[PDB]
């Protein structure tokens, strides 16, 4: 059983684990056979093994998300628009991605797609 | 191919036909063998009968349709935040769904699904 509101708890448990640097918190939001495929159109990551070092690797760097609008919840899937930023020497990026997370009975993610392309990567001067 | 610059055109065509009241503008958009599944989790419309059936009784309301954010657009893949404002007994609603359009290698929508549930529904006037 999902909720709209469980979908939410988890999206927001999502972004906070990431600010946070909670490898296993993320991880632990997943379910054993989850796929992740960041960016949409590369090889999908299938289960905890390969979804934890992609993390890992992802989290090489301090990062500070942002949920930008409402979190769109129904039947089992969720979608939400959010921010990603972090220094890299002096460059300070932007990422802007709409994620769509698909969970089962037992209220875990069960896939992860991130889509943003060139046009949604920010970055200054 | 399709690249970000067109798939963000057909979006924002996508929404001045949905605005105009354009049912031949939007079918256009798709394939004859394209997908509609609006809302997620309801029955899929397959075909440009079926297709054409659906944006003919969802236009029945005239729409105020408005992007709220920057599209998101990479492999074939396309999603985008927006409302769909309109009225019906003299009160006024906005949904705010999140919609993922896939194309397909001639630059037409096969598959599209608007993502949003009884959250995204305000009476916001
Ligand atoms: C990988 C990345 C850091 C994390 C990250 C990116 C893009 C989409 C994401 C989507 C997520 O749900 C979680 C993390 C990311 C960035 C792409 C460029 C970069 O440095
Ligand atoms: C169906 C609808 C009119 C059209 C529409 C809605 C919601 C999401 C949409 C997404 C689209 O990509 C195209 C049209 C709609 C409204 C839900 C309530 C309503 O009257």
């Amino acid at each position: 059983m999902n909720t709209p509101e469980h979908m939410t708890a988890v999206v927001q448990r999502y972004v906070a684990a990431l600010n946070a640097g909670d490898l296993d918190g993320i991880v632990a939001l997943f379910a054993d056979d989850a796929t992740v495929e960041n960016p949409v159109g590369s090889e999908p990551r299938s289960g905890t093994a390969a979804i934890r070092e992609f993390y890992a690797n992802s989290l090489k760097l301090p990062l500070a998300v942002e949920l930008t609008q409402e979190v769109r919840a129904v039947a089992n899937e969720a979608a939400f628009a959010f921010i990603v930023s972090f220094e890299y020497q002096g460059r300070k990026t932007v990422v802007a991605p709409i994620d769509h997370f698909r969970f089962n009975g037992a209220g875990k993610v069960v896939s992860m797609r991130a889509l943003f392309g060139e046009k949604n990567i920010h970055a200054g001067a």
